[PDB]
């Protein structure tokens, strides 16, 4: 019923691969998130600094989940990792948007 | 068996942050919060496949840490506003491949 | 013998800001604010240098933004944006 | 000797100019501010060197444009110009 973690990672992975052109680079997706993260920065002080604030959520997500599908990365093995340590043209962009 | 849901991650998250009494951050400091992880994820990134020097150290689990942080961030920012990851997760995936 | 020093740009700035008399942003609304356009000036980058078209804008007037924003949270917290270079300066030519 | 914008941008040509590498290419510079940018926030959170965390935010922006030939100068004015004009 609940969507596995590596289950999002790998319907991320279906629509990337749909496009033959393999992942943006990690300079390239480390951008990527910078804009989303001030897509998503501007909306946080337009709603507490004076489903938009959910997209403009997900949208960072998806870049984070890209960038970790581009790496090999397992996005849950990295959250385990992280609880572990608190608890102690070039331009193929026809594929994203 | 079983691997971890989405949503089981935004709840270990929260019953971590529940223990503790000052419990989330505001979203304006939340966010700070985010950037300031991101760019740790960026130095590393620009480090490893970037044109910084190459680290000495060889391979090692430095890429997952610094990405579990900026995801951790993002549950905590995602926790603290009631918003559900999965779901936001589904409105991408609906505006993309529609 | 006319070119706009850093000092006045600061200067230029504070003034421009108290007219609205409603003051600077406060510095967490300010690094939002800041990261915002830095994210903009991503956009860019990634479309005239990087592997990313950009939908829906000049290079220089992004950046242009950027240092806006950057010296109005220097003058915020009355800072010397000119000394903050030199002490930057400074550390990469001291000490070897 | 009090200095002007260019001057900066001059003093961080010549710094940057000093070895082989030179500038970073616009999305490894973009990196450098994504990196520079997460120490201030650091700092401003932490707090609310603020001139050195911000200095450094000065310098790759500046770095940035330097690579590509921009004139911060025209740029705040540029800038500056919008906000006056409506
Ligand atoms: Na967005
Ligand atoms: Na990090
Ligand atoms: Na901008
Ligand atoms: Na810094």
């Amino acid at each position: 019923s609940d969507k596995t973690m590596k289950d999002i990672q790998a319907e991320v992975d279906r629509y990337i691969g749909q496009f033959k052109e393999g992942y943006f680079s990690p300079l390239a997706m480390m951008a990527r998130l910078t804009e989303e993260l001030g897509e998503l920065a501007r909306e946080v002080n337009h709603r507490y600094g004076e489903k938009s604030m959910e997209e403009e959520i997900g949208d960072v997500l998806f870049v984070l989940v890209c960038l970790a599908n581009s790496l090999d990365i397992s996005l849950e093995e990295a959250h385990d990792r992280v609880m572990h340590k608190f608890n102690t043209r070039k331009e193929e962009g026809k594929l994203e948007h």
